[PDB]
């Protein structure tokens, strides 16, 4: 398994772009694509995971563990009290939890469990964060930096603090890797906090359906309309791959052949 580092504490637009490029190039299958868009591999291709190490401005770090097949965050680690502490989501199987423990913290003689005591669904994370919509949790580089400092090396912290950090990190790492549109929202707002707009949220919620729509399209024509949102919360009825492709960084894994270019 590879570990890709993003220096949040000394970040720039160009270093975030490079981070996104590196993460997509690690995660993608070496050959699968549809309409020129790289696709994630099956659940069997090794390495099955990708690690992302987030560094704050005091060189404290938090390492996220991503499943390569779908880019979901499985858990994260940090260094406290001389130990590697692994924090696994409660919605991971026993077998995957063993991989998470041993991938995040391979030294079994100096590690500690500190579970994430809730699942990874956006509805759940929003509930723990106290918000009716994650539009209400701002994203940004200084927020991510600050959030790392509230957790890394910190004995105890609230579920709200943790859920806020996860909402931010999941969206600025996995969702941005999935969607060039979301990468670009971060870059357009690089110097400031921002609220994820209706198009961000719609893309995030529909990523799997988008992948299938593109994989199934014949000669660039979607088999059925794909309804998403524009940034002003109006409907976006997608009819051709041409309209959605620019927003895509990675397709979810879909079995079977497709139009490859």
């Amino acid at each position: 398994v590879n570990t890709i580092t993003f220096d949040v504490g000394n970040a720039t637009i160009n270093k975030y772009a490079t981070f996104m490029e590196s993460l997509r190039n690690e995660a993608k299958d070496p050959t699968l694509k549809c309409y020129g868009i790289p696709m994630l591999p099956d659940s069997n291709l090794t390495p099955k995971y990708v690690l992302v190490k987030l560094q704050d401005a005091s060189s404290k770090t938090i390492t996220l563990m991503l499943r390569r097949n779908n880019l979901y965050v499985m858990g994260y680690s940090d260094l406290y009290n001389g130990k590697c502490r692994y924090h696994i989501f409660n919605d991971i199987s026993s077998t995957e939890s063993t991989d998470v423990e041993n991938t995040l913290c391979p030294n079994s003689n100096s590690r500690e469990k500190k579970a994430i005591n809730y699942n990874s669904q956006y509805s759940t994370l929003q509930n723990k964060a106290g918000v009716s919509s994650r539009s209400q949790v701002q994203l940004g580089i200084q927020i991510l930096n600050s959030d790392i400092g509230k957790i890394s090396g910190v004995s105890t912290f609230t579920d709200k603090t943790e859920a806020e950090f996860l909402l931010v990190a999941i969206q600025m790492v996995s969702e941005a890797a999935r969607f060039k549109y979301i990468e670009n929202q971060v870059k357009t707002n690089f110097n400031r906090a921002f609220n994820p707009n209706p198009k961000v949220l719609s893309l995030e919620e529909n990523w799997g359906k988008i992948a299938l729509a593109i994989h199934n399209a014949k000669n660039g024509a979607l088999t059925s309309p794909l309804e998403l949102k524009n940034a002003d919360d109006t409907k976006w009825i997608v009819l051709r791959v041409d309209e959605i492709k620019p927003d895509m960084g990675l397709l979810n894994y879909v079995s079977g052949t497709c139009q490859t270019t």
